[PDB]
């Protein structure tokens, strides 16, 4: 319910997985000589450390050979205000978040702000979970 199954071959350069247990963005991928896992190092959207995670390598079906990584479900959430790096969202289900913080990372405040001015019912916050800790790390805006 908090993770999804990613395939190895889908995750590029930027991603967001889940690494020793911290939604991370990878920042390098490298293949294990001995074991042809691949390797992530990351870094932790909260705490900004370094983590590595060796993929999952799984044979499901004959001749199925998966290798698999996690990664958090994002959630949805309207934004209803922005106040000093923080916003106020609110949930598919009307639940008001009043302190949201926002990463800062590759200019989303700024992006969130020039879009919550020209249209405010549109704007979406992607947001990832922490054990109870909640962040805002990207944006959409709904067609």
């Amino acid at each position: 319910s908090q993770t999804v199954t990613i395939p190895c071959h889908h995750i590029r350069l930027g991603d967001i997985l889940i690494l020793q247990g911290r939604p991370c963005q990878v920042i390098r991928i490298s293949t294990s000589a001995a074991t042809g896992q691949h390797r992530y190092l990351g870094v932790d959207l909260f705490t900004k450390q370094l983590h590595e995670e060796s993929s999952f390598v799984s044979n499901p079906a004959p001749s199925v050979v998966v290798q698999t990584m996690l990664g958090p479900v994002f959630k949805q959430y309207r934004v209803l205000d922005m106040q000093d790096g923080s916003i106020v969202a609110m949930t598919e289900t009307g639940d008001v978040k009043q302190n949201l913080p926002v990463i800062d990372q590759s200019s989303l405040w700024n992006r969130l702000q020039k879009a919550f001015e020209s249209g405010r019912g549109s704007v979406r916050v992607l947001v990832v979970s922490d054990h109870g800790r909640e962040m805002a790390v990207d944006m959409k805006v709904v067609h």
